[PDB]
């Protein structure tokens, strides 16, 4: 079965930069496609970004697109979710999720399969 984690919250200063984990099961990575979600104080959970696991390419959601990038390890367990030149706004709980390629829009939550339980990260002044 496929089991996605989270990890590399915590608490980070504005404008400064930190790397998400996802790890997954297998060859979970190797089969299903990535995305990107989180969660704000309040508000709905919303995309972030999009990593198509058949050539590699990235796709961002405006929020921050040019701050924050995606990859994947050598041994493709997991996907990793760079940020750079935090702001106090990008406080939210992150979650990665997975689907099956070629299954609707990869912007939509309701096209993916499984889920992680997120991770916390708290940007302050």
């Amino acid at each position: 079965q496929v089991q996605l984690q989270e990890s590399g919250g915590g608490l980070v200063q504005a404008g400064g930069s930190l790397r998400l984990s996802c790890a997954a099961s297998g060859r979970t990575f190797s089969t299903y496609a990535v995305g990107w979600f989180r969660q704000a104080p309040g508000k709905e959970r919303e995309f972030v970004g999009y990593f198509g696991t058949r050539g590699g390419r990235t796709y961002y959601a405006d929020s921050v697109k040019g701050r924050f990038t995606i990859a994947i390890d050598n041994a493709k367990n997991t996907v990793y979710l760079q940020m750079n030149s935090l702001k106090l706004d990008d406080t939210a709980v992150y979650y990665c999720a997975v689907r099956m390629p070629y299954s609707g829009d990869y912007r939509s939550s309701g096209t993916y399969d499984y889920w992680g339980q997120g991770t916390q990260v708290t940007v302050s002044s």
